[PDB]
């Protein structure tokens, strides 16, 4: 799994066309204020360990910067070893799952198969833009 | 060189802190209509032919969406690979004086070295958001 933090002022997103033949997620947009957004690439080899791994991390970042509002943004492009679409769907609904076991605040999915148009004013301070991996 | 190709309605940073010791570009801002933004990470191991790949294929996906103008944005998020800090702002040099010689539009070559803000609005067509990396 690799993930990017991006600790923004503001995010909005709308799903444009599907992206997959079928996406599981019906089509959305949403509209933010302060947020932790977590662009999301499931990697062929996530599991449960990955996911709860990923949760804690999220959660103690967020604390870390006082946000109250995490978006999961499903993402293909962070990385070049993805997994199929059925097994990252499944890890992502996990892995929100899991968030809010560890993190008290809003915890948004974005939907997983659709290209979409997104805005983003992420900030300017140290830690705004982070990078990880999880693996297990 | 670990490449993303975001097509955007806009386009925005500025810089805030410094985020090396001795930044090597001079603080500063911008903003942008439509225009190819290339999030840009300098791995190890980029030589003069990895820039030209990425030049060459950085001008014909901007010449297929019909864009005049392409930002070069230093961005040390993309993969865990990463060059040191001098080598890779060569390398950028290097992209940018490389990208004139195959793109006809404008290139802003954005400061590297500094923490930064940014704004974008990401397009939602099929191509807005793709990944490269280029190697040899
Ligand atoms: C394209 C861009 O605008 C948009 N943001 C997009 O990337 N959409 C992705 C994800 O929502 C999802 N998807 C497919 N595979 C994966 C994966 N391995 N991990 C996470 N999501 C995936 O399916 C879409 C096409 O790959
Ligand atoms: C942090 C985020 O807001 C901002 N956008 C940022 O990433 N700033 C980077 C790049 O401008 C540059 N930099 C350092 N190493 C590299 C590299 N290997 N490749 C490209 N740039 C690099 O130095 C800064 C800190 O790593």
């Amino acid at each position: 799994m690799r993930l990017l933090y991006l600790h923004a002022d503001r995010f909005e997103y709308k799903t444009v066309k599907p992206a997959l033949k079928n996406p599981p997620d019906p089509p959305g947009e949403a509209s933010f204020g302060e947020a932790l957004v977590v662009f999301t690439t499931v990697e062929d080899g996530d599991g449960p360990q990955t996911v709860m791994y990923a949760a804690s991390d999220i959660a103690s970042h967020s604390s870390r910067l006082k946000v109250t509002t995490v978006i999961l943004y499903p993402y293909a492009h962070l990385s070049s070893r993805l997994a199929k679409p059925m097994a990252a769907h499944k890890r992502l609904i996990e892995l929100e799952g899991a968030l809010r076991t560890k993190f008290p605040g809003h915890v948004h999915r974005a939907p997983f198969g659709w290209y979409k148009s997104f805005s983003i004013a992420c900030k300017g301070h140290p830690l705004a833009e982070l990078s990880r991996s999880f693996t297990e």
